[PDB]
């Protein structure tokens, strides 16, 4: 049908409701604004009237009100040169004229005097607008591991190895020195034949030589990708999916010739799994 629908005129009365609200706002800024009585303005519930606003206006009353306020003493900045910056800032509800500034430079682009000085209004008018990965350039470590090539759960027993010649040496990759996992393949993916896992501690200086099996090399430095995960052991290969998904597309960064490898910042078992904090390290070129 090419008529008006009983559904588009109702979803246009309640956005005409809301922009009646709007429009009273912007009168009665600088008023003790009762949200009851604007709740009722729009023939809603005072308990949903804010998630009403966020929904629409694309922010809450909080900002929207600091945002028209800040949009008003630019306009005061820019074309009433006599003004002072700290009255002007007092006007717009600001109780320093340091705040004032802050949340200037934050929203806008340009700091309050500059803008005074030269009004680039274009830019404010295009300015009206979920896991941190970060980069990093990760120092050459020089480490003491041990390879574990087989099924992926016997590198548990391996990892215990690991931790038994720490108590054996008096090498104290425990204190002053860091503990890694050098994951070399994905174990599902991976034919378990080939398996190749690395877990290794940070040392000071060589550890002469064992025959546990345990053997002196390096983690290289340079560009690093890196991700904070937190919990299971067993959530990590998850995580490392993400990176591989969401940051090497979006970086245009290049992986160099080295495997992944995580930081176990919190130990295993002396904290509890829910807050356990592993970080991982996606060597980048």
């Amino acid at each position: 049908f090419q008529g008006a629908s009983m559904n588009d005129l109702i979803s246009a009365a309640y956005s005409e409701r809301l922009r009646r609200v709007c429009d009273h706002i912007e009168r009665h800024l600088d008023e003790p604004l009762s949200i009851e009585a604007l709740s009722r303005m729009a023939h809603s519930s005072p308990f949903h009237f804010h998630r009403q606003f966020t929904t629409w206006s694309g922010l809450p009353l909080y900002r929207y009100i600091q945002w028209l306020r800040l949009r008003r003493a630019s306009w005061r900045l820019a074309f009433n040169p006599q003004d002072k910056v700290i009255d002007i800032a007092l006007d717009a509800g600001f109780q320093n004229p340091e705040s004032f500034t802050r949340a200037f430079k934050t929203a806008f682009g340009q700091s309050p005097r500059r803008f005074r000085q030269s009004p680039d209004w274009l830019a404010w008018h295009q300015r009206v607008p979920v896991m941190d990965v970060k980069i990093v350039e990760f120092p050459p470590t020089r480490v003491a591991m041990l390879t574990h090539l087989g099924h992926p759960d016997k590198v548990n027993a391996s990892a215990a190895k690991f931790i038994a010649w720490r108590r054996e040496t008096g090498q104290s990759p425990i204190a002053s020195s860091q503990t890694f996992g050098i994951a070399w393949h994905d174990p599902q993916t991976t034919p378990p034949a080939q398996f190749r896992f690395d877990i290794c501690g940070s040392v000071r200086q060589p550890i002469a030589e064992n025959d546990v099996g345990v053997v002196n090399s390096e983690i290289p430095g340079g560009r690093c990708a890196v991700v904070r995960h937190q919990g299971s052991l067993d959530s990590l290969p998850e995580s490392v999916w993400y990176l591989f998904r969401e940051w090497l597309p979006a970086s245009g960064e290049t992986p160099r010739d080295f495997p992944v490898f995580f930081q176990y910042l919190n130990f295993v078992h002396e904290v509890a799994e829910h807050e356990l904090l592993t970080d991982i390290y996606l060597p980048l070129r």
